[PDB]
């Protein structure tokens, strides 16, 4: 098919790059609204405009499905867009909750969801992980990760002081961490490793990946070589710079 | 006297405190773009357009002076706005030159300019600063202030471990130190002692406050009703200005 990703800027990036680690498209039409980035802080008003003028965006593209990279934005925006679609819209939050009830037994087991304020606010992962039986859940908003992750912040003492400064007031001990931001992926090795130090952890926590369960799911639900196209709302120029970074082999 | 102040978002109750306790307006139209905000991250083009539409949005109010808070804003559409502008538009930088030529006898002395990636990579205070001959200039995108800020990161290992991360790297020891973004004066306090306990400063460095700047600027030209406007919800940004504003 021929299919459009949206995001808030370049954090979407690391959905396209599962996309294009499994060669589910021909097309792809890939754009971040970069002059108005982040999503996260803002409030859902706001976010949900956001995602009505996206739609706007592709219209002239005519794509068979969108794709909503930015957690932010399904959390959000995610209804009201399909509410005015002729195509499907896919998210990346309902994509994770199967990952989840895939590989996660234990109705008990200790689930921590990660994301922007908006994000966690909206507490989309924890009513579709109630709804599915899970009894511990807990949500954090980290939100200085994703100016980190931007400034290319991805380790040192900054960024381990910075998840100290979240992670610190944590109760619980997670089984299962959602990364239910598009940047967090950049940093998945450095959060597991702080819970396996801080907790001498036999095995890392289960870490839900929003690019690698909207695959999954989309070769599901359509029994499934690949070109991108740029666009972006601020410098196009700037955000393809990105893409080098983020979608590095 | 009317007049509408600009800025990213609520950053700019900085200057806005600076301005009100001057109390020299009767009404200030403040408009903050919080849907768009930073600034700081994005490209010229598009700030320049931001600055175009921010005039957009003070037609109605007619306010009789437009003053750019925003010191991003300042440094790349500045020009453009005053050029399509019927009424004269003042931003922080060249405030915060007058102001550092009346503090600053040394041409000599250590300067050091902080501010966003777009601020810094515009050169705007660098080369307002050459043009008045001093030799000893340093700059420094000290980013992620603006979001720890945001966040209220004021205190704490955090913002410690952050200073530190940008400033190491530092080779001369600053003199002059110029507070070139609306969420620094927040952490004034904190960077004073960043290079005083750092190098046993007795006395700390000097910090030019934007706000304090255009001040001092707008007594000389010599020219409260707070009006609060916003791109986002104007809920949330007004909620932020109790902080800022907080005396
Ligand atoms: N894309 C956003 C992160 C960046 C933003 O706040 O816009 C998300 O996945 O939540
Ligand atoms: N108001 C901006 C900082 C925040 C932003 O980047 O919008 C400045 O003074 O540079």
């Amino acid at each position: 098919m021929k299919i459009g990703v949206f995001d808030s800027g370049v954090g979407g990036f690391s959905v396209l790059k599962s996309l294009l680690k499994a060669r589910l498209f021909d097309e792809i039409i890939y754009y971040g609204d970069s002059a108005r980035v982040p999503y996260g802080t803002k409030d859902p008003t706001t976010i949900k405009q956001f995602g009505l003028e996206a739609l706007d965006f592709f219209k002239p593209h005519e794509i068979e499905l969108l794709i909503v990279a930015c957690n932010t934005a399904s959390a959000l925006a995610l209804e009201e867009m399909q509410k005015y679609s002729k195509i499907p819209i896919v998210g990346v939050i309902e994509p994770s909750i199967l990952a989840i009830k895939r590989q996660v037994e234990d109705k008990n087991a200790p689930i921590l969801v990660l994301g922007t304020k908006a994000t966690i606010q909206s507490n989309a992962y924890d009513n579709a992980l109630k709804q599915q039986g899970y009894l511990n859940i807990s949500h954090l908003a980290t939100s200085l990760f994703v100016p980190l992750i931007e400034e290319s912040i991805l380790e040192g003492e900054l960024l381990e002081t910075c998840m100290h400064y979240y992670f610190t007031p944590l109760e619980i001990l997670p089984e299962v961490i959602i990364l239910g931001c598009t940047h967090f992926p950049l940093i998945a090795q450095k959060i597991e490793g702080y819970f396996m130090g801080h907790f001498a952890l036999p095995t890392p926590p289960l870490l839900i990946h929003s690019g690698d369960a909207i695959v999954e799911y989309l070769q599901q639900k359509y029994a499934l070589f690949p070109k991108v196209e740029f666009h972006a709302s601020g410098d196009v120029i700037w955000l393809e710079r990105q893409a080098k970074e983020w979608l590095k082999l």
